[PDB]
């Protein structure tokens, strides 16, 4: 197992899923050579369907029916709150309806944006978006500071921001939202190289 | 003071500098409203020139002379290593020259990208870039996992990545790299509003 493989992913997946994956794969296969690209939903799609990427690590959301997928993991959406948020202190899951009138910090990084918007709609409201960011950490930092609440698909292991403030992570109820999977994907009509076949098999074992 | 202000910044400044600034400002002036936008280098300049932004929080690197600036803080570039890194035992500062042959994780987020190539260039080398990302946490997470070394202009308060791994931050010497100012900026020819002026005075107080 040797050769070039080009791997893309969403920015939100880069610091959460990718480091351990790339480190472990590359250690297992010293002669493999990985080109790593992070890009937006539309750009990765263009690249992956163009032959620029072998494989892409994406949320299993708004995905072309022509892409093959294999689950890597799956995670419920969570609410994240500042320590002194009115709702940070109550035990159990939060009814998302109870945040309808608290200012939201929207992570607008498609496909996360419409997923958040749909989850709020199933809880029966349109959020007051006080601040918008495409940056995962900016959303977390704004929240830990007390600028609003947010909905996130992934959970950094330590509940603290770049500023050194805590964040409080809550499950969601009424309804309990669907689990969102992260997936390795490729186009149906791609011929997987050996290094690519080896990558998909390793990172999912 | 009351009314809208549009504040832009570079994404890496969004979670580190901006959260407390926006919190403190909106706390002093409950009737001001901030329109917050993170944007890449040309796009922020382009928005500021056209009046879409009142002010920008930026690194003072490669800025137009048309912009008035006031320094908020200054920071030395630093090397960031994973805990198992060959040079992580190095007591005291690293000479960057000592990492010339180790793989680098490059934060490609102008103006950081040219700054970083500029500081290696000055230590005598062109780095071997194993991985490139415009995402700050992706750079820290990759380095914490062992995928290479980086250099960064800012330092999150807790030396831990999203995977819960530590990062080891070291000063650079021989030569010591140039410090970089973070500034509040606005265009020379703008007619500043009362709220924009209040913002500038408030963050430079």
């Amino acid at each position: 197992v040797a050769g070039p493989i080009a791997v893309g992913c969403y920015p939100a997946l880069g610091p959460t899923i990718l480091p351990s994956m790339l480190y472990a794969f590359t250690a297992e296969y010293p002669r493999a050579s990985v080109e790593f690209r992070e890009d937006t939903q539309n750009r990765l799609r263009t690249q992956l369907e163009g032959g620029e990427l072998d494989v892409a690590i994406v949320y299993d959301l708004d995905l072309s029916p022509e892409w093959q997928t294999v689950p890597l993991m799956t995670r419920e959406p969570m609410v994240v709150l500042g320590a002194e948020h009115p709702l940070a202190g109550v035990d159990g899951p939060v009814r998302l309806a109870d945040l309808a009138e608290h200012p939201m910090v929207l992570l607008d990084a498609p496909p996360s944006t419409n997923h958040a918007m749909d989850v709020c709609r199933e809880a029966g409201f349109a959020p007051r978006v006080a601040y918008r960011t495409a940056n995962f950490e900016t959303a977390r930092a704004f929240v830990g500071r007390g600028l609003g609440w947010t909905l996130l698909l992934q959970r950094p292991r330590v509940d603290v921001t770049y500023e050194g403030l805590p964040v409080v992570v809550k499950p969601i109820a009424e309804p309990k939202p669907a689990s969102v999977a992260v997936v390795v994907a490729w186009h149906q009509e791609a011929t997987l190289s050996r290094v690519a076949r080896a990558f998909i098999r390793f990172v999912t074992a």
